[PDB]
């Protein structure tokens, strides 16, 4: 999906399709902006059922 919400609830926007780092636990995702950013697996919350 192309939303991300997170541990604080807040919705982001995403263009989606993430690539987590199971070697340590980094998600690898889209902003709006197009870019690459990382965030905490444990901040991840709802994406979809995976």
């Amino acid at each position: 999906d192309y939303v991300m919400a997170t541990k604080d609830g807040r919705m982001i926007l995403t263009d989606g399709k993430p690539e987590i780092d199971d070697d340590t636990g980094l998600v690898s995702y889209h902003d709006q902006q197009g870019n690459a950013m990382q965030i905490n697996r444990d901040d991840v919350s709802q994406i979809i059922e995976r």
